[PDB]
Parts: structure tokens; C-alpha cells; sequence
């Protein structure tokens, strides 16, 4: 189950509380198709206390992936700021490489078994990159990303 | 059973969920002559969050080749993109030449046969040329190429 | 039992499902001298979905055999279409040259069996050229050449 | 028994592993007479991976004398490259030898016995020069001249 | 078992751990047709660490050879660099004199048994020499270079 | 296994005691391609107390070797002093003699074995003149070169 790997490892990288339980909740319901909006999700995120940025630019992330339900909605400077981890040549370098290979890629696996060659970092920034232009990609390409990202990341800690 | 050699393969390529389940209910009924009518089923798979454009192309696909029901019914530009997988020079060039081979078929096994020799990307580039012309091939032949397309999709995850 | 002959050949080639079972009845009323009113039964067969045209041409040419109930009918382009297969060399050639053989043979073994000896294109080219003409031959022979034909495309899949 | 020998000696060139396994039953099945459709088996032998070009040429060459089930079939260039070995003075005019003694053999076993004179590399050449003109020399002959290629072959690892 | 004996010649050059494991089953998965996709083999094989760049190029090189798959591939410049040893007169001329040895040869054991006659550098040099073109000698020649160049090279420790 | 090797004769310079634990860890780490930040593991190992500079170099130089994860990284001036050992003609002069036999080496056996015939000092200071240049030699040469003095080392004591 693609949507279970996805659920699983971005939960990892976040640390236990309420405010987990309360992130896993809104996970399954995007997951469930149970509606959603956006707009308030994105709020709600952007208002988290104790979430590190970047964890909430991975969130933003795949709420903008899943649950469209966009209507014209604009980049959230939250989600952009903490991906593109603002500044640190190289990294960035690595990651305009890894977004090359992403494109010639479909499905989920492949995008996460190449995509695990690089460093955190690097995963962070390509996100940034695919965030810019998230038609870049396939829905699955970008899925792999994030997970190999959130892989990358527990195994920092 | 032919038909459900289709059905067995395409639902292979759709993650598990509730969506899948009205996938699969949908598909059962357009295979048992359950009427259907074309305009509404494409309208529903257009907006279907989750799935990957790429699935959405191979169900439009099918829905085309069988419960024809279309009446002069234009092609729908979100399966030719998903299909054409929009640019990918090389790949385009195993597709024609396949086209070329399916084109001297008649039946399912031999257009299935056949098909297996190509990569998914190929494959999908193949069936994105036989639904600019579905009728360059007999029903029977594209259905091989479906399934060929699902089965080599699916060893890619 | 020479009808049960055909029966069985020609519904082998139609695929599982509700619309065989109406095609299994059909033929058995046609072949039990229920009556029946060619008119009636070509437009239904022209009008079935799923059906390959291949095999409407098939059936149409079987209805067209027997039931004569013709009336000064003319030929049914969708049968003529779908049998002369619509362009392609050679086979065409093999056809007339099958077509030959068989003005010589009376009986339906003896059509069958030197029918057996091409492939299902040049055996449905042969039969939209009887079809041009069907008192080119004796109704046997037409029969022995449709399970023929029916013989090699089932053997296809 | 003939065919078994043919078959024992086309097979002991092939590497083990699971292709062998699907040359032994294609093999088979040819030589069962279970029909064949000369233009399938080539396309799949031309694509086979890990098969040596030499062998898909001894193949192809096998697949062609018997099943002849050819009509007007146009030489399969890459049989004739495989074969003609592309290049090597010498080695062919010894071929063109064994071509002119072939000529006047009938059978197997004496165009066998003849052929085991000379090298692989002749022997396969030779092939080649047959396989310009298969009605050069009896059905028997060829297969002669196969499993003797083969024979040499094997000897050479 | 030809490929038996080369996977057991290039396993036996890459020292133990984790990482020989994952080169045991990628090996076998080639080496029994389980497809496979050049591209994405190579991208892995680029990027181990503690793999000695020759190795790489020895396995790069096999890869190239089997699971032909390529589709108009280019030439990997970590393999011809690893290959070519970049630099090294005098042993590069071995190299081509042992290139126009191969160039006569067919067989697997042919091609080996000459090869083991020159030192690694010699033999790794000549691989290079092929690798700039893969079609200049026989799949079985090319394999047998490469089991004498492992031999060679696990008889240096 | 080549890896232990490494792995022994390095722990064999450090003196017992916590610190030696932990270097041990961090070894057994890099060497099982756990991951791993170059930046990191030097800044730990150039703040470490009672490690003697040396020990420090040869362990920044082994870092260096595997886990490249470099990405641009600068040459540790802490390991280019503790190797070039700062000072010393003569010994230079052997370090430079050695480096153009490394040079033509490409195994780990025959890199140390001729390695053995100089004194640390020399080795040590070759180590320093590789490090300027890690890709003048092979890693399994480096790796050669860094038992060697490793052994030379721990026989001084």
C-alpha cells in the first residue's frame, strides 16, 4: 500500500505527543479522500508551536500533492522558505541533478530508490525544486521523494 | 476469460483504498454490458484525486475501447497527454515501431505477446498512438496492449 | 451432427459473458428453422457492442448461409467490410486461390479440410470473396470454410 | 530419430538458465508440428537477451527450414549478419566448398559426415550461404550442416 | 554454466560485506532474465562507495554486455575511465594486440584461454578497448575476457 | 575481507580506552556503509584529546578514502599537517619515490606489499602526498598504503 508508506514515514520524523496523534488524524482523512480544504489545512500547519519549519514544508508539501482541492491557491511562502531551506550552495546543486533524474521517471519506487543517494539536505532542496513546479513531476515521482526525504531525515537522527 | 485478465490487470496498478474499490466496481460493470455512458465515466476519472494521470490515461483508454457508447464523442486531451506522457524523444520511437507490429495482429495474446518486449514508458507511448487512432487496431489487439502495459507498470513498483 | 459443427466453432471465438449466451440462442433457433427475418437479425448484430467486426462478419455470413429469408436482400456492407478485412495484399491472393479449390468441393469435410491450410486472414478474405457471390459454391462448402476460419482464429489466441 | 538429434544439438550451444528452458519447449513445439507462425517466433529470438547472435542465426535458420509456414516471408537480416558472420576472408571460401559438396548430398547423416570437416566458423558461414537459398539443398542436408555447426561449436568451449 | 562462471569470477574480486550481497542478487537477477533497466543499474553502481573504481567498471561493463536494454544508450564515462585505467603506456599496447586476438575468436573458452595469458592492467585495458565498442567482438568472447581479467586480478591479492 | 584489514591494523595504533570504543564504532559504521557526513565525523575526530595528531590523520585520511560524501569538501588542514608531518627532507624524498609506485599499482596486496619496504615516517608522509591528490591512486591502493604504515607504526612501539 503506496498511501501507507507515505503516512508512515512522514509520521517518523515527528515527535511523539498531541500534536502528533493530531497530525496522523488529518493524514488519514486526506489519504481517506475525506474531503479537505487546503486552505485551512495549510493555516492550521503554518500555526503549529513546536513543528520544526521544515517538518511543515514536508506537510505542506503533500497536502498540496494529495487533496488538490486547490482552486488557483498560490505557493504557501512557508511551505518555499523552509524546503528550499533558504541558502546553502552545493546542496542545491545536487538537488537541480536528482530533479533531472525525477523527471524521467513514473512511478514511486523508482523515484525512491534513486532519490535515496542523497543526503537530507539535498532531498529538502529537491522538494523545494519540485514545489516551484509541482507539474514537474508524476504524482508517485514526487510521493517517492518525500518518503526517501523523511528516510534520510529520522536515519540524521 | 479475456475480460478479466483486463480487469485483474488494471486494478493492479491502482493503490488499495476506497477509490480503488469504485474502480472496481465501475470496471465490473462496464464489462458486464451495464450500459455506461462514456461522457459521465470520463468526467468522474478526470476528477479523481490520487491517481496517478498516467492510470487515468489506461482507464480512459479502456473505457473508449469498450462501452463505445460514444457518439461522436471527441478524444479527451487529459488522456492523450497522460498517454503521450507528453515528450520523451527515444521511447516515441519503440512506440511506433511497436504500433507497426500490433497493426498485423488480431488477436489479445499474440498483440500481448508481442507488447511484452517494450518498457512500460513505451508501452504507454504506444497506446497514446493507438488512441489518436483506435480503430488502427482491433479491439482485441489493444486490449493486449493494456494489459502488457499494466503488467510491465506494476514490475516497475 | 454438421450444425452443432458450426455451432461450436463459431461460438468458441466470441468471448465469455451475457452477450454470448444471446448469441448461443440465436443460432440455435436460426439452425432449428425457427423462422427468423435476416432484416431483423443483421441490424441487431450490426448494433452489438464488444462484438469484434471480424465476428459480426462471421455471423453475419452464417446468417446470411442459412435462414435465407432473404427476399431479394441486398449485401450488408458491415459484413463485406469486416471479412475482405478491408486492404492487404497477398492474403487477398491466397484467398482467390482458396476460393478456386473450393468451387470444386461439394461437401463440407472436404472444404474444411483444404481450408485448413491457410491462415485466418486469407480464410475471411475467402469468405467476404463467397460472400461477393455466395452461389459460387454449395452451401456445405461455405459451412466447412466458416468453421475453418473459425478453426485458425480461435487457434490465434 | 532426426528432429531429437537436431534438437539435442541446437540446444547444447544454448547456455543453461531459464531461456533454454523456453528454446526447448518453442523447439518442441515446432517440431511437433503444433503449427508456428515463423514471423512470432523471430521477432522474440531477434529480441532475446544474452543470446549470441550466432545462436539466434542457427535459430532462426532452424525456425526457417522447418515451419516453413514462411508465405513470401523476406529473409531475416539479422539471421543473415549472425551467419554470414560479417566479414572474414578465407573461412569463406571454405564455405563456398562445403556449399558446392552439400549440393550434391540428400541426406542427413552424409551431409553431416562431410560438413564435420570443417571449422565452426566455415561451418557457419556456410550456413549462411545456404540460407540465401534454402532450396540450394534438401531439407536433410541443412539440418545436416546444423547440428555439425553445433557439434563444432560445443567443441570450441 | 557459462554465466555461473562469470558471476563466480566477478564476485570473487569484490571484497565481503553487505554490499557483495547486493551485488550477488542484482548479478543473478540479470544473469536469469528478471529484466532490468541499464540506466537505473548504472546510476547505483556510479554511487557505492567503497567499490574500487575497477570493479565498477568490470560490473558496468557486464551489465552493458547482458540486459542489453540500453536504447540508443551512451557510453558511462566512469566505466571507460575505470577501464581505460586512464594512463599507462606500454600495457595499452597488450591491450590492442589481445583485441585483434579476440576479434578471431567465437567462443567463451576460446577467448579465455588466450586472455590469460596478459596481466590485469593488460587485460582491464582491453576491456576497455571493447567497451568503446561493444559489437567489435562475440557476447562470449567479451565474457570470457572478463572472468580471465577477474581471475587475473583476484590472483594479484 | 579486505575491510577488516583495515579496520585492524588501524585500531592497533590507538591506545586502549573509551576513545578507542568509540572509534571502533564509528569505523565499523563507515565500513558498513551506514551513511554517514564526512563534515561531522572530522570535526569529532579533530576535537578528540589524548589522540595523537598522526592517529588523527590516518583516520581523517581513511574517512576521506570511504564515506566520500564529501560534495566539494576541502582538504582537513589538520590531516594534511599530521601527515605531511610537517617538516622532515629526506623521508620526503623516500614518500616520493613510494608515491611513484603506488602510482602503477591498482590492488590493495600489491600496494602494501611494497609499501612494507619503507619506514612511518616515509609512509606517513606518502599518506600526506596522496591526501593532496586522493585520486593519483586506486582506493584499494590507498587502503594498501594506509596498513602499511599502520603496521610500521604499531611495530615502532
Amino acid at each position: 500500500s503506496l498511501l501507507t508508506e507515505v503516512e508512515t514515514y512522514v509520521l517518523s520524523i515527528i515527535p511523539s505527543g498531541p500534536l502528533k496523534a493530531e497530525i496522523a488524524q488529518r493524514l488519514e482523512d486526506v489519504f481517506a479522500g475525506k474531503n479537505t480544504d487546503l486552505e485551512v489545512l495549510m493555516e492550521w500547519l503554518k500555526t503549529r508551536p513546536i513543528l520544526s519549519p521544515l517538518t511543515k514544508g514536508i506537510l505542506g508539501f503533500v497536502f498540496t500533492l494529495t487533496v488538490p482541492s486547490e482552486r488557483g491557491l498560490q505557493r504557501r511562502r512557508f511551505v518555499q522558505n523552509a524546503l528550499n531551506g533558504n541558502g546553502d550552495p552545493n546542496n542545491m546543486d545536487k538537488a537541480v541533478k536528482l530533479y533531472r533524474k525525477l523527471k524521467r521517471e513514473i512511478t514511486f519506487h523508482g523515484a525512491k530508490e534513486i532519490s535515496l543517494s542523497y543526503s537530507a539536505g539535498a532531498l529538502a532542496s529537491c522538494m523545494g525544486l519540485i514545489y516551484n513546479r509541482m507539474g514537474a513531476v508524476t504524482t508517485e515521482v514526487a510521493f517517492g521523494l518525500v518518503c526517501a526525504t523523511c528516510e534520510q531525515i529520522a536515519d540524521s537522527q
